[PDB]
């Protein structure tokens, strides 16, 4: 047996002061560069593994060995995202139900269906970028967010949060991103019970509020409706589970709306973000793309059939997912005792975190040139060895909207690079801000239109 690495001690606290960061995921990152492939992590009351090698994790994907867990960052989401698909245990009645109910919602097949209202917000970006007057620039991942937000509630509830027509967030979003900022902090938040974050907890509870009676309320109005919106509220009020026979409750359907807006906020926009960002660094990478979306895209507006067609996009969006996956990390137990590559032995219930950005830059796996941004890597997925990219997560507790956000990406993407041409005009600086996603924070362009119809 090997004794696995640990970073720095800081006494009675062990390494828990290497977290007390705002660039947690990237300060974890520089750990794994040092101590290599796995390195152990102790804090007061707890203990976690840092996996960081396609030969470990590859057998932490093994879900007879291991399940999903959930982080102390997941069972702080949960408070307002309850026991929906995203913070619920493998082992609860409402996970597999759920999971049963909506994977016909979220298929490739699906995606047919909410293309039209995927093209109505893609449309919406694209007009607000043509009426910007000469040396006027763009905010990328504010506008990359108004399109991912507006997607999922007009998609998902056919709700408008028309987020081009406002500079302040919707007022469901605001409760939203403090509750999600309330969450993050709570993780390196020592003494919570101190009276000074009374104002966070009457704030935390006022939120929570907001996002309920917005929801509930969507869902009372489309009961009393009777109107059958081809949308996942639709699917989930009609839904029944083969294995039970029984339907979501309307709480449980709630949480899932909540969780769905979580995941197509700064999560899905940040792909398109750091798409855009490596597309910008990467000018023969860029001008490829471009006359890919030029050559397929030939209508005024995109079809389903010509999104699958955009091949060299499809790998652009998964070379920015190898090099910076917006959901960085997730958690897993060990089902039963067992030993991982041989060396380190596990104890029942022992928890695994997978650094998959770590991952991504195994050399053993994708070479010496890492750090590089070339999409041609993804030429053959079968050349691609088992395990090695991972940034929707593992097995039956994959993330169900991969389908949705690399559809809606894909579309987005293929019109941003057909209707302009892109200048980083301020040669920008990446700086990657961690809340619950990754984002390449203040990254700003101009973009000059080719002056292509959308008529
Ligand atoms: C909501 C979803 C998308 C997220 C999942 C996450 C999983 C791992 C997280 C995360 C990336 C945020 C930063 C801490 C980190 C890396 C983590 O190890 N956290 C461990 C260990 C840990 C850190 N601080 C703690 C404080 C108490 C207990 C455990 C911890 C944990 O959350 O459990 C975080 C992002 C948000």
């Amino acid at each position: 047996i090997k004794e696995m690495p640990q970073p720095k001690t800081f006494g009675e606290l062990k390494n828990l002061p290497l977290l007390n960061t705002d660039k947690p995921v990237q300060a974890l990152m520089k750990i794994a560069d040092e101590l290599g492939e796995i390195f152990k992590f102790e804090a007061p009351g707890r203990v976690t593994r840092y996996l960081s090698s396609q030969r470990l994790i590859k057998e932490a994907c093994d879900e007879s060995r291991f399940d999903k867990n959930l982080s102390q960052a997941l069972k702080f989401v949960r408070d307002f995202a309850g026991d929906g698909l995203f913070t619920s245990w493998t082992h609860e009645k409402n996970w597999k139900k759920a999971h049963n109910i909506l994977l016909p919602s979220f298929s490739q097949q699906a995606m047919k269906g909410y293309h039209a209202m995927m093209v109505d917000i893609a449309v919406q970006l694209v007009q607000k970028w043509e009426r910007l007057n000469a040396d006027e620039h763009i905010e990328v991942p504010e506008d990359m967010t108004r399109l991912t937000l507006d997607t999922i509630g007009l998609c998902g509830f056919n709700y408008r949060f028309n987020s081009f027509y406002r500079d302040q967030p919707h007022p469901f979003i605001t409760s939203m991103v403090r509750a999600l900022d309330e969450a993050m902090n709570k993780l390196q938040r020592a003494n919570p019970d101190d009276p000074a974050y009374d104002e966070n907890k009457r704030q935390f509870q006022e939120d929570i509020k907001v996002m309920n009676d917005l929801v509930d309320k969507i869902i009372a109005d489309r009961k009393a409706s009777g109107e059958q919106s081809d949308d996942l509220l639709t699917h989930m009020l009609n839904g029944k589970d083969p294995e039970t026979g029984e339907p979501l409750d309307d709480e449980n359907i709630r949480y899932q709306i909540i969780t769905f807006l979580i995941a197509g906020h700064e999560t899905t926009s940040g792909l398109l973000s750091f798409a855009l960002y490596f597309l910008v660094k990467n000018p023969h990478v860029l001008q490829k793309a471009a006359e890919e979306a030029a050559r397929v895209l030939v209508d005024p507006v995109p079809s389903y059939k010509q999104v699958k067609q955009l091949k060299y996009v499809g790998m652009v969006l998964n070379e920015a997912l190898r090099l910076w996956p917006t959901a960085p990390a997730f958690s897993l137990y060990a089902k039963e005792d067992t030993v991982l590559g041989g060396e380190y032995p596990l104890e029942k219930g022992d928890e695994l975190m997978v650094l998959i950005p770590q991952l991504h830059r195994d050399k053993t796996i994708w070479g010496d040139d890492v750090e590089e941004f070339r999409p041609e890597r993804f030429e053959n997925p079968s050349a691609i060895p088992q395990h090695a990219f991972k940034p929707f997560g593992n097995g039956q507790r994959a993330c169900i909207g991969q389908q949705f956000a690399l559809h809606e990406a894909t579309l987005v993407l293929g019109m941003m690079l057909k209707h302009f041409d892109f200048e980083d005009h301020t040669n920008y600086e990446l700086d990657i801000k961690e809340t619950l996603t990754l984002k390449p924070e203040g990254f700003v362009v101009k973009a000059k239109s080719k002056k292509i119809p959308l008529g």
